[PDB]
């Protein structure tokens, strides 16, 4: 346009340096943007330096410790701005400075000015800028350069920066094929579109919460979005005069979303077999090519087909012969980055890929409808446990799994089948007879660790040694065992397995030797938890015995037949669509934002910089098309694998709409799926309404519970040091058998009773009881670390648990917390007693694989690389892994002397106790399904049937007493052999009585008294007038025999 201001560098060179320092000298320039803009001849007199010594900086040599002296005045200045000529009493260090005018800073942040960072010791600032610069061609560069990425391209006509308030040329700039920089007369003459004031429109503040408070411009109805979207766009703005006044990146996901979802929602993306042939299709909108790549089996370049780009949709897509099923395949784009700022070129395998080659290297085209992809009678695997009503999602009881935990120690488990899928086929092995047995005792669900395409295993099995292999083995293929201090062991002739053993012999918290060998191990094992996606729909390679190709599909299809058919339990998995394993144009596991940039990553609103608050580079599912991502992968899992429900990783950093209408889309294809998930910490409600457990509230979506969690284990997941021994739970005798530590009042223990009775009723915001005080609570209302305690509308949206894969096993936790005059077989029943209050809760049940065989990490919190080693489970009944070194120093090491402590009050588990305490689980599993009234699956149902009793000030510390109600008042009797059953948990080392049911015809539950001597509730006894009397440390499950008709029962109490 003619009559256009030419926005502009300001008129006068980029800035060299005034003067370098000299031997114990540093120097800083301060760049004057302002009075480089000249006119006034500037004056900085009053500009000085406060500069102190500390500890973390002692390199100034006479510094001036008075806040109210201002006499370090410029040593000299240019038109540039001042500078400092500053003594020192040495060149290595930093110094630390304060940068003034008077007693006013202009820099609101103590500068650290580090002479490793900058080695000739001569840097520049701005005011305004807490940032260090080099050279004062570094710091004009900052102010008079595209910087951060704080505007916001959010729809087709709208457009979000701060940078442009109330400035009078606001312009979106945007080259093709380069970078937006001044040329070489100092203007910026890329095409560019102009934007004016507006107001943020009532769609786009629903959708950009956070961003509503952003300054608003508006773009003209005529704008091509396409042409601007194939390269960089920035955001421009500018002084009357043009001189520019800041630049910027945009984030694009909004327009994007505005411009491109409708469309490209209506279809269907990855390599699919059609009547005709195949169909590729990838969602690219901002690329300027996408060409399909063609590989042979040995990865040769067959053939290269550019694709067909959809305008209304950024889709591109191309069509092929059937013959391409079965070849490998990936996507040659051309794409601008972001990041990078560069139009880049590379080939990534595709999001939608349902088969991979070895190590996710190339995608391959599948029919997961192929019968030769599936073991015989696939089609008609059913499901051996219905999932349909509430009453029937309550009797859920899950085990969770890892593939390696199960199998890699199991010697009955052939040997090219150890940490594979196919272990759980070995029918004869002890782990699958150990699982037969857990299920028909009542374990109902397994529920898998990652088994989709994790990143954190090298699945090149040359690359990988695993503590059964030679030392030798693991010396050829990790690199550092060379150069540490276990390098003779290359020589020696035994196994890793072999020299760890031999190292616990002197390992202590002086010798954490065992935990220094395991964590060099972990760096090329087979061994990761896996929340590290790959590819979010395909299976884990290494888990199958062949990762090259489409053999895994099989596989791991062949696993859960195995588990529904032979093992009778349904089957969840972990998903992890909050994050993923990387992002970038560069690193190998980046897919999602080589493809498209900055779309599928949530960015920080300033910097663009993909957040890590999930741990790794956070996802962002409130964007329309990795919504459809996730729903699309789910449906696959669904239909083509028969998972029987899935749980979310970090479920709170999801939208719960995004979450509901994932699930409304799964319900469709099969309506009994029941989806779950973890969440604690997300700081994202200020961009939507998070998925957690309060706003989960009624939408039948379940939550891990912390609360039961916590009041039985004790104390919480980030306690260290004595803490860990103070912090006793009600399984481990708070309040009632004290360690020589805690202070835990009996006001303390009460409170955590109320928590776990509140639990046992399934954790429901409205569910009303006796508090510690003896004053009528709703759960609501029970505290919870500054939280309402009660959260759910009914138990089924509760997943009630006392050991996880994450966090201390419960052992652990009992082993940190006994009192020393606890005994092994004590502490056995503590294990037992706090998974009572798990087992025989109205919540669904969840429980970490191995807690029925006592199991120990060695004290590990977090073992997710801790190997075969730490994560060890013995299904030949030796021991429990207790005790067999040090946890690794990096996450444990401030534990070391607490340990040390406690570790060897009593023996190690051995064959003994374990046979007992799997005993005591299959008790627990066998009475939760003894009776519907375990399983009422129905908040209102709950409210109106279950009661406690001992509550108040005055309770029995540490016996928890529910009763179910199943006569006239409840309504009809959902259990024609009882009236009522009575739950009693003494959690406590003395005989109790109750006279609550005097007189009562109460009796013991039949299970119990089929173990005789072996139940958790030997020694209980029933006298005639009814009164019962509990052991210490006991489990009693108690019913009242129905007669001819609905009795009384056990009436609740209108509180
Ligand atoms: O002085 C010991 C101090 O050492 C270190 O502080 C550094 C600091 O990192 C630098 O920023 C700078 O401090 C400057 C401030 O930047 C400057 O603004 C001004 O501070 C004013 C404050 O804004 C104002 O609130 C008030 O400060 C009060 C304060 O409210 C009181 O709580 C008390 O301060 C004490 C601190 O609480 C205490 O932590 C310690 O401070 C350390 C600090 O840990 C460390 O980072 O001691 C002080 C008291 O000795 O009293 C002050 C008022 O006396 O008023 C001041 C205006 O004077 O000035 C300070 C420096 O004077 O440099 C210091 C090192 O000098
Ligand atoms: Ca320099
Ligand atoms: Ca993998
Ligand atoms: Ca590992
Ligand atoms: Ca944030
Ligand atoms: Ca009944």
């Amino acid at each position: 346009d003619p009559q256009d201001v030419v926005v502009r560098l300001p008129d006068v060179a980029v800035p060299g340096e005034a003067v370098q320092a000299s031997a114990r000298q540093a120097v800083i320039h301060l760049v004057d943007i302002a009075g480089i803009t000249s006119s006034t001849p500037a004056d900085y007199a009053t500009k000085n330096l406060y500069l102190w010594n500390n500890e973390t900086c002692d390199a100034l040599s006479a510094p001036v410790a008075d806040w109210n002296d201002v006499s370090t005045t410029p040593t000299g200045s240019d038109k540039y701005g001042p500078y400092w000529v500053i003594p020192l009493t040495k060149e290595s260090g930093c110094i630390n400075v304060i940068v003034r005018d008077g007693t006013n800073k202009l820099i609101d942040s103590d500068l650290r000015v580090s002479f490793s960072d900058f080695t000739d010791r001569t840097v520049s600032v701005i005011a305004g800028n807490s940032a260090v610069y080099d050279s004062r061609a570094d710091a004009f560069r900052a102010a008079f350069g595209v910087a951060l990425a704080d505007a916001h391209w959010v729809d087709k006509t709208t457009l979000l920066w701060p940078g442009g308030e109330n400035k009078p040329i606001v312009r979106l700039y945007y080259s093709h094929s380069s970078k937006v920089a001044a040329d070489s007369n100092g203007e910026f003459s890329d095409k560019y579109v102009k934007l004016t004031p507006t107001t943020v429109n009532q769609q786009v503040s629903m959708r950009f919460p956070h961003l509503a408070s952003y300054p608003a411009f508006k773009l003209p109805d005529d704008v091509n979005v396409d042409e601007l979207l194939q390269g960089e766009t920035v955001a421009i703005a500018a002084e009357s005069d043009g001189i520019l006044s800041s630049a910027t990146q945009v984030q694009t996901a909004g327009v994007l979303d505005d411009t491109y979802a409708a469309a490209a929602e209506a279809l269907s993306y990855g390599a699919q077999l059609t009547d005709s042939g195949v169909t590729f299709r990838v969602w690219a909108p901002t690329a300027q090519q996408v060409e399909l790549v063609i590989y042979s089996a040995d990865k040769k370049v067959i053939a290269s087909h550019p694709m067909t780009r959809d305008s209304a949709s950024g889709a591109w897509s191309w069509q092929g012969g059937s013959d391409l099923k079965g070849a490998f395949y990936r996507y040659a784009m051309t794409v601008y980055h972001p990041q990078s700022r560069k139009v880049e070129q590379y080939e990534v395998t595709d999001p939608y890929a349902h088969s991979l080659s070895t190590n996710s290297e190339y995608s391959q085209v599948v029919d997961l409808n192929d019968s030769a992809l599936k073991p015989e009678g696939w089609d008609g695997l059913t499901m051996p446990h219905a999932q349909k009503t509430k009453a029937d999602l309550a009797k859920m009881t899950i085990h969770e799994s890892h593939i390696r935990d199960l199998s890699a120690w199991d010697q009955t488990v052939p040997a090219e089948l150890r940490g594979k899928y196919l272990a759980l086929t070995a029918q004869e092995s002890n782990m699958v007879q150990h699982l037969k047995q857990l299920s028909a005792s009542g374990v109902t669900h397994i529920e898998l660790l990652p088994v989709f395409d994790l990143a954190t295993v090298n699945e090149f099995s040359d690359k990988v040694a695993d503590i059964q292999q030679p030392f030798s083995r693991l010396c050829e293929v990790n690199s550092a065992v060379k150069s540490s201090e276990f390098a003779g062991y290359c020589d020696s002739g035994s196994t890793v397995e072999e020299v760890l053993t031999q190292l616990k012999q002197n390992d202590s918290k002086d010798n954490p030797q065992v935990q220094a060998l395991n964590t060099l191990v972990a760096q090329t094992d087979s061994y990761n938890w896996g929340y590290d996606p790959f590819h979010y729909t395909v299976p884990e390679g290494s888990y199958a015995t062949d990762p090259e190709g489409t053999a895994r599909i099989k596989e791991f299809r062949t696993m859960i037949q195995a588990i529904k058919q032979d093992l009778g339990m349904n089957v969840i998995m972990d998903v992890v669509y909050n994050h993923t394993n990387a992002a970038g144009p560069t690193d190998r596991t980046s897919v999602l934002d080589k493809i498209v940039p900055w779309y599928y990553q949530r960015l920080n609103e300033t910097t663009g910089s993909v957040e890590s608050a999930t741990c790794c580079s956070d996802s962002a599912p409130e964007h329309r098309m990795f919504a459809k991502l996730i729903a699309d992968s789910l449906a696959v899992w669904t239909t083509d694998y028969k998972i029987d429900g899935f749980r979310f990783d970090l479920m709170l950093y999801h939208p719960k709409a995004q979450i509901l209408s994932a699930w409304e889309r799964i319900k469709a294809l099969n309506p009994d799926i029941y989806f779950f998930g973890e969440g604690w910490d997300s700081n994202q409600s200020d961009r939507f309404e998070i998925a957690s457990q309060i706003n989960l509230k009624g939408t039948g979506i379940g939550t891990f519970s912390d609360r039961l969690r916590d009041a039985v284990r004790g104390g919480g997941p980030f306690d260290s040091g004595d803490a860990l021994r103070q912090n006793q739970g009600v399984g481990s005798g708070a309040g009632v058998l004290p360690n020589e530590l805690t202070t835990l009042s009996d006001d303390q223990a009460r409170h955590l009773a109320d928590l776990t009775r509140l639990g046992m009723a399934g954790n429901l915001a409205d569910f009303v009881l006796i508090d510690k005080d003896g004053a009528v609570k709703r759960g609501s209302e029970i505290d919870y670390n500054g939280a309402p305690g009660g959260y759910a509308a009914d138990p089924t949206e509760v997943v009630n648990y006392v050991s996880k894969h994450d966090n201390q096993t419960l052992w652990d936790m009992i082993s940190y917390k006994a009192a020393q005059e606890a005994d092994l077989d004590t502490r056995v029943r503590m294990q037992a007693v706090s998974l009572a209050t798990v087992m025989l809760g109205q919540g669904i049940a969840f429980d970490q694989q191995g807690s029925e065989l006592l199991r120990s990490k060695s004290f590990t919190r977090d073992s997710y690389d801790s190997g075969d080693w730490f994560n060890r489970v013995d299904y030949s009944l030796q021991d429990n892994n207790y005790n067999v070194g040090m946890p690794r120093s990096s996450d444990d090491g401030s534990n070391y002397d607490i340990i040390a402590r406690v570790k060897d009050a009593v023996a190690t588990p051995g064959e003994t106790e374990l046979k007992q305490m799997t005993a005591f689980y299959q008790e627990l599993t066998a009475l939760r399904k003894s009776s519907p009234l375990f399983t009422l699956g129905d908040g209102a149902t709950v409210m109106k049937r279950v009661d406690f009793r001992n509550t108040g000030a005055d309770q029995q510390t540490g016996l928890l007493v529910m009763t179910i109600d199943d006569g006239m008042q409840a309504g009809a009797s959902l259990d024609s052999r009882v009236d009522g059953i009575v739950v009693a948990i003494n959690a406590a080392p003395e005989s109790r009585t109750l006279q609550d049911f005097a007189g009562t015809s109460l009796q013991l539950s039949a299970i119990q008294q089929a173990a005789g001597d072996r139940s958790l509730a030997s020694g209980v006894q029933v006298a005639a007038d009814g009164s019962v009397t509990l052991p210490a440390w006991s489990v009693a499950v108690l019913e009242l025999p129905q007669g001819e008709s609905q009795g009384a029962g056990l009436p609740v109490s209108s509180k």
